[PDB]
């Protein structure tokens, strides 16, 4: 009987305002909305009042930090940390379940190098950002993302043992379909692995990141519907993806085809 | 109905020579035999003669090869490839199930950085291994140890995802209990993860690395268990540890919970 929580990126609904996208969200029962952390603090009335009444609540609030934790220059980290704090305080007033953060992308250089003593750094620095999200009421969330993006950080297993090693309420860890297409030889292992750390789950098209579906036999979920199920994740799977044909076609029809495969799982 | 099929370390069992110790193991039904690789082609004769007529077949191959892959020294790389070589053609004699190999332990020191061009280089080098294995009718596997002896190579999902780009049928991978317990936040999310790639595995007590069992409470493979027969696991289960206890005791109480443990799971 475990839910499936949808959960949408805000540009993903068809519309043409804010709440033009709830009403269809409402519509299909996705009960999770998801916006970028750019500029949160000054979206926190205009995000609550369009939520009033309805059965829709802040799942993830996605990025929208400068700068990024592993630079070399403290100043550029210390952006990250401020940044964050900005928007970690706004996405606990949303009730968020956490604010999503990538380590380093590619060309986020230079970089301290990737090692034992860089981790434990990390480990550090998130601890202070997961005290502070734990204080406003939700946690910094860690995404993997595939190699053609990062290579520092590209499986849900290695982001659930920084979790692990942190302890720390406020600091979790997520897996986005699309990055672990490539990057996981399995999709239940690796949510099995995220277990009790694991708060949010992006979904996409699973060849050219557009609507679940839109990829036919490619997008195929059941395997990770698997292990959401036996670790009882009870979070969102978010759709953060491209969309090629009609929106108020495929959406539906990508809502649709998760609910066929999560009842099969 | 999946068998736990258990397999020992040479030091393992006690014993003066090792047609005892091989007369102990098959009265405990332990039908695997893991020698180290140094000097094996020099002991193929040895082990054949001692293994005729017993319900004993080497399993794995514990290293022995010499320098290490990820130098930045060509030379020290070379060896590495001449040594696995020549452990690889004596390990198909043996029937084996493979070579297991660890790219760089903390102290094999320069090495290449941990970056996706070296990590491109390494499945370049076990390409050329496995290539070489599967044509002796055998693997290479790599292991993943934890934190206090390796940084490069920590978690089952990384190797098999390694093994999963290499697309090689003579190169596999492994997980060791002792490495998972610091490493992986499930056991059996590790172990789903390895999947078809998964071609031995490591048995030890959870705090000291001595016998299953001699840690009490902390000896619990269940949640790996699980995860070895979701995948059909049909390779070893090998005991790599040390004995704290009185080895004619604790070997065969050892052997006793893992049994139990299995049939539990
Ligand atoms: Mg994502
Ligand atoms: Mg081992």
């Amino acid at each position: 009987d475990l839910e499936l929580k949808l959960s949408f990126q805000e540009g993903i609904a068809p519309g043409e305002s804010l709440n033009e996208k709830l009403d269809f969200m409402e519509k299909l029962g996705v009960v999770g909305f998801e916006p970028g952390g750019g500029g949160l603090a000054g979206r926190v009335n205009e995000i609550k009042q369009a939520l009033n009444g309805r059965n829709i609540k802040v799942s993830a609030i996605c990025a929208g930090f400068k700068g990024f934790i592993l630079s070399t220059d403290p100043a550029i980290r210390k952006e990250c940390m401020d940044t964050m704090k900005e928007i970690i305080a706004a996405a606990g007033e949303l009730g968020s379940t956490g604010v999503i953060i990538v380590p380093a992308f590619n060309g986020q250089v230079p970089a301290l190098p990737h090692t034992m003593e860089t981790r434990d750094f990390l480990c550090e620095q998130f601890n202070e950002m997961g005290t502070f999200a734990a204080q406003h009421g939700t946690s910094v969330i860690f995404e993997p993302l595939n190699r053609k993006e990062c290579f520092y950080l590209r499986q849900v297993a290695d982001a659930a043992s920084l979790c692990r090693d942190i302890n720390n309420p406020g600091v979790r860890c997520m897996g986005d379909f699309w990055h672990m297409t490539w990057e996981e030889t399995s999709d239940m292992g690796a949510f099995i692995s995220g277990g009790e750390y694991l708060q949010h789950v992006h979904v996409a098209s699973r060849k050219r990141r557009s609507m679940p579906g839109e990829d036919g036999d490619a997008d195929n979920y059941i395997n990770g519907f698997k292990g959401l199920k036996m670790i009882g994740y009870n979070n969102y799977v978010s759709f953060e993806c491209g969309c090629q044909g009609d929106r108020n076609v495929v959406v539906p029809a990508a809502v649709k085809l998760l609910r066929e495969q999560w009842e099969q799982a």
